[PDB]
């Protein structure tokens, strides 16, 4: 039952899942030392991402974190397979320190972070069989800093006092995704890796916004107060907070980025 | 055998020492929300660290670090129990990205980091028996960045090549341990926290003086390029760079600054 603190915490994930003692973790620190311009990187296109307001999608918590289910109509157009959409979730901090990024910029985290999580559609099923496998996943990842209340992301943490337990179920009108992204989604830096959480397959294809989104100190009290990653009827409550992975050892890897300066 | 690399590094220290998946774990980054100025903490007195030039003191390659041994009439004054010095030794980057310290300062890594590891010596015989116990050990840290050539370091430097494989041994005649100290040592944070290299025990009293010292470029290259972690005879040598260990979460804890200003 892998967790973010105490015994079952991040350092101990690999005695039960051996790829996140492997090659090719995620996150990583985002610095000069390793970034390289690369300009074959071009705009990715998002595709059905304005989902129907008449319709209506699961926001479940799992344990981990708070995740909303989205449609396989919704895909990445200009990698070099069609990657379709199977949810997003995020991950953050606590009230006392609202610093929970997993990707750091320059040593330095963000309050918080959404990945948006594809699956090769074009040679995979769904993305559980698409997880373990080569080329199988891409994330988009939206950095979070502390900044104007963000309508957008409200539309999804207007439901959290309804998914405060492990297993409940909400389900959340559609909006449009998109809104959800940076300015200059142009601008990305892109690089090899892996899940951040068990098993850490190292499988993904991540794109990191360069530019941050805001959302208000109060949307991430909310965020950081409303869940628990215990069942309702747990007697041991656990709060779910703090729940992003440390940077990982680079690997000799370089991060190529669509941005020349 | 644990390293910083592959599937025997950092994430899977924990299977074979499982202290290095529980509580009190180092390096921390060192930021400034959690700093806390306490009058308590008093100079330390470095007493016995003028090493008699006519003694030598054995430098190993150990395939984790390079370790100068030091003898136990070498001690801290300024803490509650004596604590006698058993070795230094020092943890870097790579080439290509030398910023290679354990400890981190608001997000940032310096160059690399010099350990003076001590025992108390009031409680217990020698630093093996103390390292697993109650109040055990302290450790100087100094942080070191790219600047002027460093005569002191260069103490030390000199007998890389002499020490190049796993095995390798070379004495260094005695010198002033204090030479390698930074200025104004009585600026420094202080934290429990544990060894940063397994078993891992959280047994660590921490010293990481506030001002770096400064090696020159060149100095850098030769720790960074003249070491391997591999015996002579390995068909597959092994690099020794990368000999940090990442920062651990803190949350809920103070370091304690012997300055404000
Ligand atoms: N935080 S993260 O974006 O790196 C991430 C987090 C979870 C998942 C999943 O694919 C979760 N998941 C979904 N189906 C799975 C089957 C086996 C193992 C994990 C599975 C994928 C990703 Cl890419
Ligand atoms: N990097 S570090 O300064 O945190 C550190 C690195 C290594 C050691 C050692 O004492 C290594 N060591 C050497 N012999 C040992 C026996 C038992 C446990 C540890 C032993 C101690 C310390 Cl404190
Ligand atoms: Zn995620
Ligand atoms: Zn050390």
């Amino acid at each position: 039952k892998w967790t973010y603190f105490g015994p079952d915490g991040e350092n101990s994930w690999s005695k039960k899942y051996p790829s996140c003692g492997g090659l090719l973790q995620s996150p990583i620190d985002l610095h000069s030392d390793i970034l390289q311009y690369d300009a074959s990187l071009t705009p990715l296109e998002f595709q059905g991402y304005n989902l129907s307001a008449n319709k209506q999608f699961l926001l479940t918590n799992n344990g981990h974190s708070v995740k909303l289910n989205l449609p396989s109509d919704m895909h990445i157009q200009g990698l070099q397979s069609r990657y379709s959409a199977t949810q997003l979730h995020l991950h953050w901090g606590n009230p006392n320190d609202p610093h929970g990024s997993e990707h750091t910029v320059s040593g330095q985290h963000f309050a918080a972070e959404l990945h948006i999580v594809h699956y090769n559609s074009d040679l995979y099923p769904d993305a559980s069989t698409a997880s373990n496998k080569s080329e199988g996943l891409a994330v988009l990842a939206v950095l979070i800093e502390m900044g104007s209340f963000n309508p957008s992301y409200d539309k999804i943490f207007s439901h959290l006092q309804h998914v405060k337990y492990k297993g409940q179920e909400a389900f959340v009108p559609g909006f449009n995704i998109e809104e959800l992204l940076p300015e200059r989604t142009a601008e990305y830096y892109r690089y090899r890796g892996s899940l951040t959480t068990p098993p850490c397959n190292p499988t993904v294809l991540w794109t990191v916004f360069r530019n941050p989104v805001q959302i208000s100190q109060e949307q991430l009290l909310a965020l950081e107060t409303a869940l628990y990653c215990t069942h309702m009827d747990d007697p041991s409550p656990r709060e779910m907070i703090n729940n992003f992975r440390q940077v990982q050892k680079f690997d000799e890897r370089l991060v190529y980025t669509s941005f020349s300066q």
